[PDB]
């Protein structure tokens, strides 16, 4: 555990992880903390809740520094992501007692309605990716709903993990409700194992997510995993195919490319492929690339080494293979984590990273010749995230809203969440929604209650 | 695989498992089916299911005998199980549409929405407690969502799961759409790990949850648990005593006791105690025992020789350690796996059978002197799926509904499942909801849409 920074290489603070011991103290509070905590008003959850919002707005461009500095996405879209994180904490404020409210159904009985309460310590495994956001998309109906939370973050943001915590305690949140475990992935199965802890939740990559998805079934406890994608972006002869490039554009390299929704497989039909293609390359090819404090830079450095390893091999082994490189495909000369954006064509068919994610500024593009062969490419992955469709012909998009395999199909639009409507995978990408109505209902005990 | 007579323990019939290659070949069968299926409309799939229903509200007699025969269930409540699975079909066919139907949210999107659309094939393991009822259960909303389903059923009961699919085939549904897969135990993991199988529920006992819940988390798998409960039937001084006596012996000794929620614990205040055990005493020895193809018998044979080993070593190893046998408590000198309606009291404190399921007709009975020593008794049980509590003050009434931790709690009756009301458990009872809307909103892909 430690804060190592992406754009120099230079090791910054050092974190000692829990014991074991330290670890069962935590959930001990936790489940003395739950008691009481269940107990509260949804008042006193909405004011607490309401204050980290306020902090958290007040706040932004500290915060943004720290995701800066310990996974190297940009200052300003760090800056975004702290006004996304103050968001889901007001929707969840102003809506989370209406969503739980009891509901009726006429019977027999005098009374009989579902009412909803909370199971009690929820542990969340978040990821390094967006480590505010993901953390408060979680965190917001979890403590709204009366449940209390134990967070393992990312190894390699222990200051936004702690940040995240501090905010919660300066909200009024009572000590235990929520709490940031500096641990390693190797302790998390003491968490799921603890009697005490009734459920899990984890965002990020598919080891992990299998890991922790085993262990919580063999303890009967229920789990919502958000793992990767690789989205297909599909552009069709109707489109607007300026704009689909700027989002287009957006989409694929927006957090450094390091994102479950990117938009990874460009998906373009044949009559408009050429266009395409040539404005993608020359939109890739003008961003900037640098210190990701810079309020100019659009590329900061990828997160970790690892992360620039896997991308550089993944990529060599793809062009090897036959692949065709339009743009970038190699480490950047220079101190940090960097890699270019990238464009590539001409992939083999049966080549390995056709069905794996590119977490990084990477386009993978392909060329179809009509609806059921496009539709059949964006399918032929094992993920089922997102997916991305452009076209202004009625019949075309019920058929990309109908049949594109993916928890979400946006239409002339890229695919984004929103604390509005819920979030999800399908497939390899996993199970379970967060967000609107779905993310307070996932970790509460519905409750049938019959009265004669 | 065998039907074997739990009421003269003959071995009527064997049947040939499956191999691993015809398993596959079901699995092939059932992809395809499910490409055509997902395409038909509400209207094709509910004259199905309402085909369904009308099948067997004509054969409710043939089919309860298959039941008791096989299982040993009463032919009466065996009637009653048929009828039961005709009335969640017609509950599916009457509001599932509606319950599947697109939900609009306001957004800057010009249409912005969730909509519903299965997720493909789900396995489903059931158990022989209920053989017909449990698989209805599941496969009614399964099957109006445009799933296609796959049965594991115990291997005690192969003519009911054969049976199943054939009213299935009848009442029209396209082949594939529904199979009975004649498999053990051990072939349920090759099911669990192809890739064409996308979800997985399982009602039983916890070793086969723990299994089917693990191998389906490694593989990012959704699942819905419901397994066993202890469940307290807590009787204070205001109740209506001879409703609570009549209507605990029905929820103890009901399905020969082989219920999930069954009145297991009863918990009696002191004030009522000795009124109440004494006519409990009095009604459970009236029961009738014997064959229960005849219409007057209560109580049939327990299902399995290994149930009956497993009751008669819980309540020996109970009665050793202290406890008192104030009815039956020995297994009946007759043929067939017979087990007598058996009460038990002054069970000392850290007998493990406190904390097991009791899964024959044996109550286990203890005196409270007040609320919160009745809720935190009823709560004491690594179990949480029904709860019933007995009085007429609405204090009282309130504090039973909101603490009682389970995942159903009825005041003044025997908790039921009703398909008009969600159904599950909570704790080491499972996770995840079946009936109501719930039902239906499981094994579907909630796809979010978001349209420029």
């Amino acid at each position: 555990i430690a804060t190592i920074n992406p754009t120099t290489g230079e090791i910054c603070q050092r974190f000692k992880a829990l014991t074991p011991a330290e670890i069962d103290a935590k959930l001990a509070k936790a489940q003395e903390a739950f008691q009481a905590y269940r107990r509260t008003s949804f008042s006193q959850r909405r004011q607490w809740l309401e204050n980290a919002a306020a902090i958290l707005e007040r706040d932004t461009s500290k915060f943004a520094e720290i995701m800066t500095t310990e996974m190297g996405k940009t200052h300003q879209s760090a800056i975004a992501e702290a006004e996304k994180s103050a968001l889901v904490c007001r929707y969840y404020a102003e809506h989370g007692e209406q969503f739980l409210a009891n509901e009726y159904t006429e019977t027999q009985a005098t009374e009989s309605y579902v009412c909803y309460q909370p199971l009690g310590i929820l542990l969340a495994v978040m990821p390094w990716n967006f480590p505010f956001w993901q953390v408060f998309r979680f965190a917001a109906p979890a403590l709204m709903a009366g449940n209390v939370a134990v967070l393992k973050h990312a190894s390699n943001v222990p200051q936004c993990a702690l940040a995240v915590e501090a905010i919660l305690e300066a909200a009024g949140f009572p000590e235990g409700v929520f709490q940031t475990l500096l641990i390693g992935a190797s302790q998390v199965e003491q968490v799921i194992k603890d009697p005490r802890v009734k459920a899990a939740t984890l965002t990020g990559s598919e080891p992990a997510g299998a890991s922790l998805a085993s262990l919580a079934g063999q303890e009967i406890k229920p789990t919502l995993l958000e793992l990767g994608g690789s989205d297909p972006f599909v552009v069709f002869p109707s489109a607007d195919l300026d704009e689909a490039v700027e989002v287009g554009t957006v989409a694929r390299t927006m957090n450094n490319g390091q994102s479950c929704i990117a938009a990874k497989r460009f998906i373009l039909h044949e009559a408009i492929a050429a266009e395409f293609l040539e404005k993608l390359h020359l939109k890739f090819a003008s961003l900037k690339i640098g210190d990701p404090m810079a309020p100019e830079t659009d590329i900061g450095p990828l997160a970790t080494e690892g992360i620039l390893q896997d991308i550089s091999r993944q990529v060599d082994q793809a062009v090897a293979a036959g692949a065709k490189i339009l743009l970038g495909g190699r480490p950047l000369d220079r101190a940090g984590y960097f890699y270019p954006p990238t464009i590539l064509t001409e992939i083999p068919p049966g080549a390995k990273i056709l069905q794996e994610e590119l977490f990084a500024p990477v386009a993978m593009v392909f060329t179809v010749k009509d609806l059921d062969q496009a539709i059949a490419l964006a399918n032929d992955i094992p993920f089922g995230l997102g997916a991305s469709a452009w076209t202004n012909d009625p019949a075309e998009q019920q058929r990309f809203i109908q049949e594109l395999d993916a928890g979400a199909v946006f239409i002339n639009g890229m695919v984004k969440s929103d604390p509005r409507l819920p979030f999800g995978g399908t497939k390899r990408s996993g199970y379970g929604r967060e967000l609107g109505l779905a993310g307070i209902r996932t970790f509460v005990n519905a409750k049938t209650v019959w009265l004669k």
